[PDB]
């Protein structure tokens, strides 16, 4: 990155902006390449700011009884605030002065007005000066607000993130994905712009006050009469502010429940495709999203009022304030129109400037109480040893995984657990599924406090979890996780492994860049790089649960007696293992018997026992009636205008004294009324926010509908990040956002055209002076459009590395702390935070050169109009000067409607962003017997990649047991997909003579009933986790509990299959999962099974279940069973071996053992005299 601009530069280059011109002038010609976005300042980086926050925070915590945010806020950032809110102020002070210099300007252009027009050219001077100095005081003071709300929020998200890294494990069941990202997505934009208006919580009452005594010279008594009006109608909004606050709070739970059930089936979408389980997601999070809709659209009626009471008081002041001092004596058209000119001011300051600052100071203020709230969490207790001689010692433990039966002291999880071990003792721990063996590790780690007892040991860890976790990046960044990189330890640590076999089969061969999850990988794999991971750090114990789950037992027995048995024998480690073969060579043993120790000793006393706009409006097709409703209504309100107008000049005492000099007023007084006369009132504001509001549920459906249909080469380069910032900011931009700005701005467009057309029929000199006006302003934004899109795009596409990391550090807790690897995340969040900063700030930047170039050419174009006004009023009668100064007062109107329409633009890239998922490619009685034929069959997983299966072909009978077996890594699991078309593939397959081609997909699909190799549970009850579309009672669903063994599981919690299963099933252990998938498969009768390594942790004991299954439930039906397990190929009738990249098949499995001399070798006794009686 090259350096920052703004580091070396001028005062009057800082005032003006001009160090954004080098990019300005690029991006308009070409694209915006790499090189080109500057570095962040200093001052803007995360460390600073984090650590200084955290240096306040912690000072609070200390030394006051009662902590507050806002008090270690204010002692970094009050002074500069209160800096910028004097320049501010004195901008605004500014806007109040000037009809005391412009009305008396206009009234030169009466002849009867003698005593004004003397000093004309000292007023002008005047006004060209408050010209000149306002916009210098206004938009530098706005950017240095702006400046310090990203600083704020940059300082906050490092201590949310600090403390997220240190939670105790009984509160992340607490706190979801959905709550953190809905908090930091949020405020992710709007707290940073919130700062601009804030002051105007004291800047307001201040005009009020210099307003009224100004206005109380003209109207003596009457102000009131106009002022009354707006105290009502400040508290009417008020009141609405109130009322809005409460359905965004009943509103925020639901969305965090749709976001997690979102997230959950995006990252499982291969096995929701296999179950074709669309139409049932689908179905829920519509469900979901009807509610939240209803509560939308009634704030949403709320804000149209709020947002409407400013057009609609217009009129109603200025004539309540004049009619009693015009009915008790005369007026003048001079005094009705300076009254105009000052109310202008006095409604915006009144009804637009105060209830903003006071809903921005609730919002900022609720979002800092409720991260004062998170920071005030219950936090991991690290309180133990540091040193000792590392034996391990645990006495009298017994733990309760729920808090209130713990306290009381629900079932103890541990029961009266007591051992020892020296340095270099291996501790082998067994036992039946449920056991509790994982929760011991849990309880030695700390992550679980036992409520009585003691663990002792040195603090120096190492962990291997049942689950693998794989962080993004490369393999070599997964294994020395953090640290130096040594040459000859890697290698070791490798080569012990068994992954040099696997990894030189990859083409980038050692820098492989894996996603977050490792689905380009295999279990085994991913289980060999966790366990690398392990070995490769340096500790006095060693704890690893269950690695050899998904390994065949050549790769096991190599990996067990090189890698535990020989590189690492004078360690201390503990292992758990079902295995009879790995209880010979340990020095202690444990078996846990649902809590308590069944046994504990040795071995030997054991033995002894642009088309963006235009879709968007096509979507629904009531808008388009509600848009032309809108327009017959207005050009009716413009005829009428005009005709009221013309029969004011041709017909000739009353209240209004008018004479035939002073008449041009009419237009004057028109042009600050027609506010009122050309606004929208109910019968054309609440459809149009109705129908806007409909085209994102619209297109929320269409998008989702989409992306559940795309196919995995198209799903796979995507990620969880990005899906995740897609489904929740743009949603909400396009469900808040975007119809009150489109409101604004078709309301100000209307005003703006009306006010021309009406004057430019009368008088066809008006429209000539507006014209060139019209074309600069048009100009400047079309240049300055073609550079703000690419830095939005390129902002948009920033805040998803955020949430990646977010996810990917939410779902790896315990591996960090057991490593000690937290400073690590740490400077890898900073680096995202970063990344998006430079963007945020670029675009942050163009933006106020923008306004403040627009400003000038509005205020040159003024001063230019203004002297030659002047000077061409003649002896009399300046009809020169009543044409241009009246462009200028519609001019006016016309650069706000051009700020509206940039941030219409602005919110526009969302639409473009939800678009792009919408236009994804797609991927797209009979099962009598069930006989299949395989022909030519090739498989792969890229196009224009390596064929993992090439030329496949093989044939099976109805009613037939099947084995496909093979090396890990070699292709069981792309096989079985290849089955379902999950890929991309050639070659044909039949199932009783009917085709891949004969029919559709969908019903291609249901031909099978398949269990996976990841369990995919989702957030719901266990009956819904069952069947999702609800077809059968709770008979049928309790007698296959009874069957697949899961009446005591389920009966163990309150709401017997009512309760509800939160992340992800953290609440059962690793067999219940398999068991359920099980009861999945059973539930739905089908004739083809394919069954992917069902029992892949399962002890010899519950093993039988799944073989009673495949013996009785399934009597019919074709079996293709994928298990590593020697004993479960005893039932099949045919075998399959997948090797070199093709497959073989045998009859016996006699034939098959006799030519493998290796493999033949590793196969336990007990298996052993079974296939060789
Ligand atoms: C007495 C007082 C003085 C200054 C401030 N603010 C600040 O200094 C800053 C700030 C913070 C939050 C904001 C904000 C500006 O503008 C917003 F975006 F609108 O939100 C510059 C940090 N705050 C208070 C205050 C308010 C409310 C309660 C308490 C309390 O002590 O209980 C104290
Ligand atoms: N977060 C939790 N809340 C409540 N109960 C839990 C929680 N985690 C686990 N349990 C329960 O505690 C028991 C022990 O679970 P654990 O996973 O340690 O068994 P296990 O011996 O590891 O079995 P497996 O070898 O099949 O994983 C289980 O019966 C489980 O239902
Ligand atoms: N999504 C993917 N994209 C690219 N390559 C993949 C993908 N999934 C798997 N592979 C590769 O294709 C090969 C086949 O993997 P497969 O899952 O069939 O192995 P396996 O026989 O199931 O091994 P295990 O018994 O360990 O599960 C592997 O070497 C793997 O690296
Ligand atoms: C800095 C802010 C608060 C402005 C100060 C507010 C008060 C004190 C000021 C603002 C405008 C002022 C008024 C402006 C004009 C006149 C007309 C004159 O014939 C009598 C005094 C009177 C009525 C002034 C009284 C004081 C006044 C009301
Ligand atoms: C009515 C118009 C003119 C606005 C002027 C009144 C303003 C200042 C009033 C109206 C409602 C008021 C709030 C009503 C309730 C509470 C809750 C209390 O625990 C703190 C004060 C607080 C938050 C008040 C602050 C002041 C408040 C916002
Ligand atoms: C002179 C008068 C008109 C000034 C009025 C100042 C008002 C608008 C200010 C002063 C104190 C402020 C409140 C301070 C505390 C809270 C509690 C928080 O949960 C929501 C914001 C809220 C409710 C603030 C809203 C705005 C507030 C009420
Ligand atoms: C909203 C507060 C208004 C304060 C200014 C009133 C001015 C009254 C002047 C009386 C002169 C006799
Ligand atoms: C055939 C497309 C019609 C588009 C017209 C929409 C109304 C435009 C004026 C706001
Ligand atoms: C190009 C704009 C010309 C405006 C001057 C109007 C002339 C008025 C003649 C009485
Ligand atoms: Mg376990
Ligand atoms: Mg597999």
């Amino acid at each position: 990155m090259q350096r920052s601009p703004l580091e070396k530069a001028s005062v009057v280059s800082k005032l003006f902006f001009s160090w954004t011109r080098p990019i300005l002038r690029k991006g308009y010609r070409q694209r915006l390449e790499l090189s080109d976005i500057y570095q962040i300042p200093s001052v803007d980086s995360a460390d600073n700011l984090s650590e200084k926050l955290e240096r306040e925070w912690d000072r609070e915590l200390a030394s006051k009884k009662n902590p507050k945010l806002i008090n270690a806020l204010r002692r970094c950032f009050f002074w500069r605030f209160m800096f910028y809110g004097i320049f501010l102020y004195l901008g605004e002070v500014t806007k109040a002065v000037q009809p005391l210099l412009l009305g008396r300007i206009i009234a030169s252009y009466d002849p009867d007005n003698k005593e004004e027009r003397s000093i004309a050219i000292y007023l002008g001077i005047g006004l060209c000066l408050l010209f000149i100095v306002r916009t210098l005081l206004l938009h530098p003071a706005i950017f240095g607000l702006h400046h310090i709300g990203m600083q704020m929020r940059i300082a906050m998200f490092s201590l949310i993130y600090k403390k997220t890294l240190k939670l105790s494990s009984r509160v992340l069941d607490k706190i979801s994905i959905g709550q953190l990202v809905s908090l930091l997505s949020n405020n992710l934009n709007k707290f940073d712009e919130g700062l601009a208006l804030a002051h105007f919580v004291w800047i307001a009452p201040l005009q009020v006050a210099l307003l009224m005594g100004l206005i109380w010279e003209l109207l003596q008594a009457s102000a009131f009469c106009g002022l009354g009006f707006l105290i009502v109608l400040a508290l009417f909004q008020a009141g609405l502010g109130r009322m809005m606050m409460k359905y965004r709070d009943q509103r925020a739970g639901k969305i965090s429940e749709r976001l997690v059930i979102t997230s959950e089936m995006i990252e499982n979408i291969q096995s929701v495709k296999a179950y074709c389980w669309e139409e049932a997601m689908e179905k829920m999070i519509e469900n979901l999203r009807q509610t939240e809709l209803k509560l939308t659209r009634k704030a949403a009626y709320v804000r149209y009022f709020n947002s409407s009471a400013f057009f609609f008081s217009g009129f109603f002041v200025v004539f309540l304030s004049v009619l009693p001092y015009a009915l008790i004596k005369g007026i003048i058209l001079r005094k009705i129109f300076t009254t105009i000119s000052f109310c202008i001011v006095l409604r915006m300051a009144v009804t637009r400037q105060f209830p903003w600052a006071v809903q921005t100071w609730y919002d900022s203020l609720g979002a800092i109480n409720k991260i004062q709230d998170f920071l005030q969490k219950q936090e991991y207790k690290t309180l133990e040893y540091n040193l000792t001689t590392t034996e391990v010692v645990m006495e009298n433990v017994t733990a309760f995984w729920e808090e209130g039966f713990g306290e009381l002291f629900g079932t103890p999880v541990l029961k009266d657990i007591n051992f020892k071990i020296e340095r270099g003792q291996l501790l082998a721990v067994a036992g039946s599924t449920g056991a509790g063996k994982t929760s011991l590790l849990m309880v030695i780690m700390g992550e679980l406090e036992p409520s009585e007892g003691k663990i002792k040991h040195s603090g120096r860890i190492s962990f291997c979890s049942q689950f693998s976790w794989i962080m993004p990046g490369t393999i070599k960044e997964n294994i020395i996780f953090g640290v130096s990189y040594d040459e000859y330890r890697y290698r070791s640590v490798i080569k012990a492994c068994q992954l040099e076999e696997d990894i030189s089969k990859f083409a980038e061969k050692d820098n492989i860049v894996l996603g977050e999850g490792g689905i380009t990988l295999s279990g085994g794999q991913r289980a060999r790089i966790s366990l690398a991971r392990a070995v490769y750090k340096d500790a006095d114990l060693y704890l690893l649960d269950s690695p050899f789950g998904y390994l065949d037992v050549l790769t096991e027995k190599e990996i067990f007696e090189s890698c535990v048995c020989k590189l690492m024998a004078n360690k201390t480690r503990i292992l758990v293992t079902s295995k009879m073969e790995h209880l010979k060579k340990a020095d202690k043993i444990l078996i846990l018997h649902e809590g308590s120790s069944y046994f504990y000793g040795t071995f030997s006393e054991l033995q002894n026992l642009w088309n963006t706009y235009l879709r968007y409006i096509t979507v629904h097709k009531s808008l388009i009636f509600v848009l032309i409703w809108c327009l017959v209504i207005f050009l009716a309100e413009v005829a009428a205008s005009l005709v009221v107008l013309w029969l004011l000049g041709n017909t000739p005492s009353y209240a209004v004294i008018i004479t035939s000099t002073s008449s041009y007023y009419v237009f004057y007084i028109y042009v600050g009324v027609a506010d009122t006369l050309l606004a929208m009132g109910f019968f054309r504001g609440l459809p149009l926010v109705h129908t806007l509001i409909t085209v994102s549920k619209i297109l929320h459906h269409k998008m989702l509908h989409s992306v559940l249909q795309a196919p995995m080469s198209t799903l796979n380069t995507l990620k969880a990040g990005g899906i995740l910032n897609r489904f929740s900011k743009d949603i909400a931009i396009l469900d808040d956002l975007l119809p009150l700005t489109i409101f604004d701005f078709i309301q100000l467009l209307l005003i703006v055209i009306g006010a021309i057309a009406v004057v430019a029929v009368l008088q066809p000199y008006i429209f000539v002076a507006t014209v060139p006006v019209i074309v600069a302003f048009i100009m400047l934004r079309a240049y300055f459009l073609q550079t703000s899109q690419q830095l939005k795009q390129l902002e948009s596409e920033g805040r998803s590395p955020i949430f990646t990391h977010l996810v990917t550090s939410l779902k790896g807790l315990w591996t960090l702390r057991a490593f000690g690897r937290q400073p690590y995340f740490e400077t890898l969040f900073h680096k995202a935070l970063n990344l998006h900063t430079a963007n945020w700030f670029l675009y942050l930047s163009t933006l106020r050169w923008f306004q403040m170039r627009i400003e000038m050419i509005f205020v040159i174009f003024f001063i230019a109009v203004t002297f030659i006004s002047i000077l061409t009023t003649g002896e009399g009668e300046g009809r020169v000067g009543i044409i241009l100064t009246l462009a200028m007062n519609i001019m006016s109107t016309l650069q706000w409607a051009v700020n509206s329409s940039i941030d219409v633009d602005s919110l526009m890239r969302s639409v473009s962003r939800v678009f792009k998922f919408i236009d994804m490619p797609t991927e797209g009685i009979w099962p009598s017997g069930g006989q299949m034929t395989v022909k030519d069959l090739t498989a792969k997983y890229t196009e224009g990649g390596n064929a993992i299966l090439e030329n496949i072909s093989f044939s099976i009978s109805p009613g037939q047991r099947v084995g496909l077996l093979g090396r890990t890594g070699s292709g069981k699991s792309t096989l079985l997909s290849a089955f379902l078309r999950l890929l991309n593939t050639e070659g044909e397959i039949q199932i009783d003579g009917v085709s891949w081609d004969s029919i559709t997909l969908q019903q291609w699909r249901k031909a099978f009933g398949v269990i996976p190799q990841k369990v995919f549970i989702f957030s719901g009850t266990f009956r819904k986790n069952l069947d999702p579309y609800e077809q059968w009672s709770d008979q049928e669903i309790w007698k296959v509990a009874d069957e697949v063994g899961l009446r005591s599981v389920i009966e163990q919690f309150p709401g017997k299959l009512d309760f509800v299963l939160v992340d992800g099933g953290c609440v059962l252990s690793h067999g219940h999962k398999q068991l359920m998938c099980l009861a999945r498969s059973v539930l739905s009768k089908a004739k083809i099974l394919l069954l992917d390594q069902p029992s892949a942790h399962l002890d010899p004991v519950t093993y039988q279940i799944i073989r009673r299954t495949l013996k009785q439930a399934f009597a019919d039906c074709t079996v293709i069973l994928c298990e590593h397990r020697i004993e479960a190929m005893l039932e099949c009738q045919q075998f399959l071996v997948i090797e070199e990249n093709k497959v073989r098949q045998y009859d016996s499995i006699q034939k098959l053992l006799n030519e493998r001399s290796l493999f033949r070798q590793a196969i336990s006794p007990s298996d052993r005299v079974k296939l060789f009686p």
